[PDB]
């Protein structure tokens, strides 16, 4: 039971939001957000630069001083706070899921089922940590008394991308909030709107004036502020590798900041031939297709071994041909729009170049649609290792399928990759799943299943897929400084 | 209770080294080091650059392949080897710390008692954590078991001063080899030798070879290289601020490596006019004299309340004035040379800018021998937070006192630096005490003593002294990259 969206909410925020209350640019200055559905504008959103980045850091500093309300609040009345930001958000799940789809493309029923699910039992889930992240008494040598403080590290940037724009605020919230830190965060500008209302559930629940502010606007401009900026504590981005670079290179020129990166990956789908065939195919399919393939753990290599290659092959194509695509809000929808035009052409782009490059297109392959950015689900077979369509993130529609034959090859294949955030191994053996999952060289492997994600389960990449952990009680290190504190004591007894 | 040293130890170990053998630099050169004591050369050391840190880091990566000896050795057994080499460092203690006074000028009194002992006690500390660091099993939601492995992080590089040579390689390699990484370590043309003796020590403990490579060189050369490798997984740095910078830059402008930094400091140590006052004197005078000034965290503002100050003072002008400087071999020695010229004068100039920027002297500020690299025990009094001698981190025994009222404006002048290494707190009062280690904006802050480190204890930076910590458990955190398994099973149950 979904119940039925408004398939267009009415806008409320569409400001910048500092110290619980909303303000222009400084310039003035708006940009619009645009529905992907229908290539047509939503509205306009302030567009905010370094100046109201500015603005906003000074209401987070002031909100962390020693002794302010947000610094003195209890760590338990912190949940409680999360806690009151999730009903309220729950309260409001038709409307927010509604949104999500209006200015993102995705399904609504995927956004109400699963964004919006995701959402609050991350927020619920971060909530619980508040006040259980204890710090440590440590036997030191000598007549000491020796212990740490888990302190927060204290303002901190936070740039969210637009794949999941409702769940990414929440993932960086729920940590950064549960342990005391004030947050500068700058959402997508393609999709800004589920995060501005939010902000609205923030002051709403109660969070002091300046704990959480948000600036809308451009990477260029709002994002390389609060990277460069000499009073933020801590930057945390989610998007392309290429970007998270600029990222690190701005915190090591600027003040030393704290980086984390959740940055692109392409992710190998391991499939033995004694796998079971229907759930591996769909589970496979899912694995590719998901968020219309607009996921950085995207299942964009999918390994086969070649006994059952030809079968696997045929139902992959048969379930992408059968892939229901168009307006988000049917319920009948399985694939909504891409997010946005450059993305859009970025796909095509990418299938030309699998075309050229001489994989075989098996379907799709084309614009599925005379209005909006919607591409067909499209499948290429008898990929190799060598090609584009091999190596770089399309974050798209587009699904590539490996052959190979043993157990050996297909481990160093698949590592054979500056990415390593996720991969998956479908079979029924205990030993093949043990040697995989040690193996393979990714933050995450899922075995006979792929995208389970709990807020229980830390997340993240090896090797340029980017650097720390969300989620878990793992999440919660990057927010963290650790004070130790050692006293001289008259003398110790154990 | 200390063994008589031999004053000339022969140098047995002057290469680079690499898979468990002595390479020269593939350029043949050299360069010297010179015994800071006397001014001149010890000995020729290879000159490693770019092409060596290559050879060392295709060692290093070759050592960590899946399959391997260390990547399949029992967690316990790396233990073992820990202890084993510990054992061979007491073994040879008398010679090695005659060797690092000959190198680095600290009286070998302090070598011996100190240094040696602590080098012990970490690794000995690390040994033991070897087979304790666990991954979770984790209750997500759904029929699923998820996990998580703690992997080693991978080929680490590992950049260190000259002011503890052989305490900082055991910081180093502790955490680093308890957990299963391989390492290319950077020791500092001042002090290579007592490193490049211990590279013997851990062949003759049975590491395989690969898992340490040692080169010595230059910082733009050598260290560089490692931190703009393209096949380097992670970087920890300790050394200074500016170079921290170019550390975290490189890793950005490269592929992403992990970065821990352990910088520069301007620590406040803070008197409270209820402080037991022959202590407090002997303690801050430990705090900023110990090993000639040269420690990263020494107590280099002296806050003195302003009820006691003038006795304070006057007690501390008379122990700088009795402190014996020397030869430190000889066992009266409180303190030996700076460790080279270039140190040498640039704490004369501090001296110079502070008499000229109207501090008061009140004792010493000038050379205290003819030959080597000997200052005198300086103390200014009167100091401002505005001086240069009061912000910029010095690194020699020059000692800045600085009057306060209130314990609200002690707090505010502490803290107000773009450094938070340490701090300490002088008071017999608990409420002040524990409002002082709140409110302090430092990574460890010492109450009724200083410069109190355990093995068990972390340490590192606040803002720009640094980030990460080492020691303790949280020193593991960074050798230790998280891997997610997530495998769905038939039905779930608590
Ligand atoms: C980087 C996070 C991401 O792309 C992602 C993928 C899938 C899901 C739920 C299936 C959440 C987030
Ligand atoms: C940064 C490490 C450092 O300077 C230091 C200072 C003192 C001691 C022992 C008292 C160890 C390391
Ligand atoms: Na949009
Ligand atoms: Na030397």
């Amino acid at each position: 039971a979904v119940p039925a969206p408004n398939q267009q909410p009415e806008v409320f925020c569409n400001q910048i939001f500092i110290n619980n209350e909303w303000h222009d640019a400084v310039s003035r200055k708006t940009f619009p957000t645009v529905n992907p559905s229908t290539g047509e504008v939503i509205c306009q959103v302030a567009e905010g630069d370094k100046e109201d980045v500015d603005k906003a850091v000074k209401a987070a500093r002031a909100a962390f001083q020693l002794g302010s309300p947000w610094r003195r609040m209890d760590a338990s009345h912190r949940g409680r706070l999360l806690n009151r930001l999730a009903d309220l958000i729950e309260r409001d799940r038709t409307y927010l899921a509604a949104l999500e789809t209006l200015d993102n493309g995705k399904p609504y029923v995927i956004s109400y089922l699963v964004d919006l699910d995701m959402v609050l039992k991350c927020l619920r889930y971060y909530a619980g940590w508040a006040d259980k992240y204890h710090g440590k008494t440590i036997p030191i040598d000598g007549d000491f008394f020796s212990y740490t403080r888990h302190e927060p590290v204290g303002v901190c940037g936070q740039i969210i991308p637009w794949n999941f724009p409702l769940l990414m605020q929440a993932w960086k919230l729920g940590p950064a909030l549960a342990t005391g830190n004030v947050v500068v965060m700058k959402v997508a500008e393609q999709t800004p709107l589920t995060a501005l209302y939010v902000a609205n559930l923030i002051k709403e629940a109660g969070f002091p004036p300046g704990v959480v502010n948000i600036v809308p606007g451009f990477g260029p401009t709002a994002g390389a502020a609060i990277a460069s900026h000499e009073d933020v504590d801590k930057v945390a981005f989610t998007g392309s590798t290429e970007i998270g670079r600029v990222i690190q290179v701005a915190a090591g020129s600027s003040n030393l900041k704290r980086v984390t990166l959740e940055l692109g990956g392409k992710s190998p789908n391991i499939i033995m031939s004694d796998a079971d065939m229907d759930w591996a195919v769909e589970q496979a399919h899912f694995a590719l297709f998901f968020n219309q393939g607009q996921c950085c753990c995207a299942g964009s290599r999918t390994f086969v071994q070649e006994d059952i290659y030809d079968e696997f092959v045929e139902r992959s194509v048969a379930r992408a041909k059968s892939r229901v695509v168009g307006n988000p809000f049917d319920s009948k929808t399985e694939q909504g729009p891409q997010v946005d035009e450059t993305q859009f052409k970025k796909i095509l782009g990418y299938i030309n170049t699998g075309k050229q490059e001489g994989a075989k297109l098996l379907c799709g392959g084309g614009i599925a649609a005379d209005r909006g950015y919607f591409i067909q689900p499209t499948v290429f077979g008898d990929v190799q290792d060598g090609m584009t369509i091999a190596k770089e993130e399309i974050f798209g529609p587009v699904m590539q399928i490996l052959k190979f034959k043993t157990i050996e090859e297909v481990v160093g294949r698949a590592n054979n990759s500056t990415y390593g955030l996720a991969a998956a191994v479908f079979t029924k053996d205990l030993d093949k799943a043990n040697y995989l999952s040690q193996a393979l060289q990714a933050g995450t492997v899922w075995v006979n299943c792929y995208d389970v994600f709990g807020a229980q389960s830390p997340f993240g990449g090896y090797k340029m897929s980017g650097s720390g952990r969300e989620l878990g009680e793992y999440g919660l290190q990057a927010y963290t400084e650790v004070k130790t504190v050692t006293v001289k004591v008259p003398q110790k007894n154990s």
